[PDB]
């Protein structure tokens, strides 16, 4: 008899999605709804197969992080045409007028957070390496962009490789250690999220360069600990538990008596995570 909400994500190994899942969810039950949640892996077709099966449940509205800025469009617009609204999170679409809300972290102000760290803890000069995202997330480019509009200004600063992993700490593990193999003088990574940070410091640490200065992006509780024990240096927070709740509650509101946010693309500041905050951070939030 209770509405149902279908909360859709990539796949759960990062904890990043996980944790949106799981804040959905709360949020979904704690205002009496029940709950279906499924992962699409990064496959647009599963994805499409997901929000088919959230239809054909009856799902009163849909909470989706995307498989794809562009290829996601279309099956947002099935469930809309459906009857079915959608309040996305994390990730954009490359449409507007079709999501319900996307409701975002401030990537660019949080990827310079994250560059400043870098910068400062680099002493402004030295070789370094960054670790891009995926193509298909506008994430990705928008983190490099904020990465690069720091450290343009520290002549003495010089990338020496720029590829991507694909948000994955196994990708990244194998590129960093090809990378690694050919520019042994690097003293730095930066990566555009914590999954590949994650696997850069672990091929940093089985080469016996634990010396090499890492910054990740998320707020993960894995890079958290890694802060914590001397790897990793920093880190910048996503409000990832508190923005799938934002989506539900915004939701709920719809469904109630269709409210609508004013805006559709909303922003979540991030903040920068090091040695001196770590211990403040739990679950992708601080306290
Ligand atoms: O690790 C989570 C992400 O940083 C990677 O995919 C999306 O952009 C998330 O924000
Ligand atoms: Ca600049």
């Amino acid at each position: 008899m209770a509405d149902l909400i279908a909360i859709i994500t990539p796949a759960h190994d990062n904890p990043f999605f996980k944790a949106e899942a799981v804040g959905a969810e709360a949020k979904a039950k704690e205002l009496g709804y029940e709950t279906l949640v499924m992962t699409h892996d990064d496959d647009a077709n599963k994805q499409s197969e997901m929000i088919d099966t959230a239809i054909g449940r009856g799902a009163k509205a849909i909470i989706l992080d995307n498989a794809g800025a562009d290829a996601s469009v279309a099956a947002v617009k099935k469930a809309k045409d459906a009857g079915i609204p959608s309040f996305l999170i994390d990730r954009e679409i490359n449409a507007t007028g079709v999501a319900v809300a996307q409701i975002v972290s401030n990537n660019y102000q949080g990827a310079q957070l994250g560059a400043q760290e870098f910068v400062k803890l680099m002493g402004e000069k030295g070789n370094y390496v960054e670790l891009v995202g995926k193509e298909s997330d506008t994430n990705a480019g928008i983190r490099s962009q904020g990465y690069h509009d720091v450290i343009d200004d520290y002549p003495e600063m010089k990338s020496v490789a720029k590829q991507s992993a694909n948000w994955s700490q196994t990708e990244a593990y194998s590129k960093m250690e090809t990378i690694l193999q050919a520019n042994p003088d690097i003293k730095g990574v930066i990566s555009g999220n914590d999954t590949m940070a994650m696997g850069a410091i672990a091929a940093l640490q089985a080469a016996g360069r634990k010396d090499v200065i890492v910054v990740g992006f998320d707020g993960s509780n894995d890079v958290r600990d890694s802060i914590k024990s001397g790897g990793i240096k920093a880190t910048v927070l996503q409000p990832a538990y508190a923005q799938a709740q934002l989506a539900v509650e915004q939701a709920d509101a719809y469904i109630k008596n269709k409210t609508t946010p004013k805006e559709e693309k909303q922003l979540m500041d991030c903040v920068l995570i090091n040695a001196d905050n770590a211990g403040k951070l739990e679950t992708f939030a601080l306290t």
